[PDB]
DNA sequence: GCATGCATGCGCATGCATGCATGCATGCTGCATGCATGCATGCGCATGCATGC
């Protein structure tokens, strides 16, 4: 149950099998094992000064794309910090991450890329999937004749990633079925032998098409994306991927898709271990220092387009972009092995999620870009 | 161009013509008993002949 090449369960998800595996006495090892030269090795790394750009760059090695797009998918695998409180009641770390934009982009390669390095996954297409395909099904056992319980797309994904390609084109009614799964990260079936309550534990990525041939930069965005502006306000982080012509990328672009085919990064193998290792033992917790800035922030965000909220222009801002702001932040503590967040953590967040959306091109007024400032 | 209702396939649940073994009971039938009958047998007695005297 490992592999080299890609990561380790989630230890959170399974703490009673490992109590039960050493009161059964079966010694199959779940997660991996780890040499004090590698983790001397992992230490050493950790004090670079450049780890996170070094970290970013050796993510997807043949995807020459810009390093904001690639961090999000860096920190969406380290996750937020899981917590549990003692009277019930969970809150859970997961990132949500949806990559608008024109076609002939390379989403679709970040995706099957994130697919392939989390242990647990599935893929979906836009429309072809149904409500009792994502969620349950009763069926008949060629063997015993009998009628039995199997599980869905989203339960099969509990502690991994769930790519949705084409998002845009899918019906309401199996559009439905996500808002549980994106707010308490569980699913109630009351259907005909079945009245329980399933955990889904699953981070969700998803691409969108733009509406017509190309993003128009004139028009707002909420007028090019088919999807409902409430439903936008559900994802963490949103990624306009945009097309601009200029002569020193696309020189850069061509001779590095042109070297692919002839004949400093850190290889899978360490990724991987390093990751893990982060995902199993570190544990961030938050400082007043970092709540001022928090509080500061979301206020900010809040008074900003004020006026302009009755028109849906622009995105407007909820308490999931607060609750975002805090996983980004417990995300990049995490990164590094620390135990402590400070406000570098949440100044980068910040940073993070306006970059995204391309908030340092917009007319505050009529939700244009100008795109003699969007710079590659 | 937008809103609407109809007809087209999915996705459940149930009934239904085929088909074959098992335990109980039916229904016949081969077997054992009893008996009538008529032909042959194993027998002792009376007659007629042959052999002495």
């Amino acid at each position: 149950k490992v592999s080299d090449k890609r990561l380790d369960v989630d230890t959170s998800t399974i703490e009673q099998e490992l109590m039960q595996n050493k009161v059964d006495h079966n010694e199959v090892e779940e997660v991996r094992q780890i040499t004090d030269q590698d983790l001397a090795k992992i230490r050493e790394v950790a004090a670079r000064e450049d780890l996170y750009s070094l970290l970013a760059r050796s993510i997807a090695p043949s995807i020459y794309e810009l390093e904001d797009v690639k961090k999000g998918i860096l920190l969406q695998l380290f996750g937020g910090t899981n917590k549990t409180f003692t009277k019930g009641g969970r809150y859970r770390g997961d990132i949500n991450i949806l990559l608008c934009g024109d076609p002939s982009t390379s989403k679709s390669q970040i995706l099957q890329y994130v697919h392939k390095i989390t242990p647990r996954g599935v893929y979906t297409s836009g429309k072809g999937s149904s409500a009792v395909g994502l969620t349950a099904y009763i069926t008949r056992d060629v063997d015993t004749k009998q009628l039995v319980l199997e599980s869905g797309a989203l339960v099969l994904s509990d502690g991994g990633v769930c790519c949705i390609d084409e998002f845009d084109k899918m019906s309401d009614s199996t559009r439905s079925v996500l808002h549980e799964v994106m707010e308490q990260q569980t699913i109630s079936i009351a259907k005909a032998g079945i009245i329980t309550t399933l955990n889904a534990r699953s981070s969700i990525l998803a691409s969108a098409n733009p509406i017509g041939s190309r993003y128009n930069p004139n028009l707002p965005v909420t007028e090019n994306i088919d999807l409902p502006p409430p439903l936008l306000s559900r994802f963490d982080l949103v990624y306009l991927v945009l097309d601009k012509v200029d002569e020193k990328n696309d020189r850069e672009l061509a001779k590095h898709l042109t070297n692919l085919y002839l004949e400093d990064v850190l290889p899978v193998e360490f990724l991987t271990m390093y990751i893990s290792y982060a995902k199993e033992h570190i544990h961030p917790i938050i400082t007043e220092a970092a709540k001022t800035e928090l509080v500061r922030a979301y206020v900010g965000m809040r008074k900003m387009g004020d006026d302009s909220r009755s028109d849906e222009k622009r995105i407007t801002a909820t308490t999931r972009q607060l609750e975002s702001m805090i996983r980004l932040a417990e995300a990049h503590a995490k990164m590094k092995l620390k135990n402590v967040v400070e406000l570098e953590d949440v100044q980068e967040a910040v940073r993070l999620i306006r970059s995204a959306i391309k908030d340092y091109a917009t007319d505050p007024k009529t939700g244009k870009i100008d795109m003699n400032l969007v710079q590659t």
